């Protein structure tokens, strides 16, 4: 059956199922999905462009702009001129650091049954695919 | 940097980038994303439940119900009693079969740089992850 082996369908189902699990934790800790993606993507990062942030958070750029309006109002991120760059603030980092710990724990549980070899192979393949297909 | 290696972010970016490429082709051939996912998921399949279809198409069940209302009106799918099951009709299969050929061609181009070993490993890992995390 086509869909059983079709790569884009497999990627999309695996992604939705694993992410939905962690999104429950994120909401339990007062975060929306979009807030979690923005703060976790900026944590430990150099300032990046709005376009880069939109790509990594898989969010449309106009949606990201509205999101940054309100996250900047709450002091969690800051927009800078270089093209507009964006960074997480210390307030945002302190707000998200425990959640990032929990995210790493959840990821470890998801990948443990596969073993280190298969887990690293999966992550490397995904990184290579992103770098080939990004615009 | 957290996000560079975080599995759910990697899965979601790879999935969005590869799928967006094929969605362009689907629209060029008169299909919406949701129509493509439903018809391709049902092609060659036994009738499946609305809940199963919602999971495989990564679409919320109420959205799927509205989608099936209009796809059934166009004669592309049919809802049956067993729990409601759903199948593709011959009209729907004829409408989507060429697009499925093009989808297989696009998938082959996406996976060719990785080689058969890495491609099969990726697909097997994704299938195993889906089967572990589905509800
Ligand atoms: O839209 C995409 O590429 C991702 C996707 C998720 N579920 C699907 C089921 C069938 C299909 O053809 C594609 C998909
Ligand atoms: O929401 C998800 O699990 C998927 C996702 C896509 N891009 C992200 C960037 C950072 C992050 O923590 C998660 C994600």
């Amino acid at each position: 059956r086509f869909v059983d082996d079709y790569l884009p369908a497999l990627l999309a189902q695996a992604s939705q199922l694993i992410s939905s699990e962690f999104h429950e934790v994120a909401r339990q800790h007062g975060f929306s999905v979009s807030e979690w993606r923005v703060m976790a993507s900026l944590a430990g990062s150099e300032p990046i462009s709005i376009g880069q942030l939109a790509q990594v958070t898989v969010t449309k750029q106009p949606t990201v702009t509205r999101l940054l309006d309100r996250m900047e109002a709450r002091g969690q991120v800051e927009r800078l001129p270089h093209i507009t760059l964006v960074r997480i603030t210390r307030k945002g980092l302190k707000a998200v650091e425990h959640l990032m710990e929990l995210a790493r724990e959840h990821e470890r549980r998801v990948l443990e049954p596969f073993g280190l070899r298969r887990a690293e192979e999966l992550k490397q393949t995904l990184r290579q695919m992103i770098d080939l297909h990004v615009h």
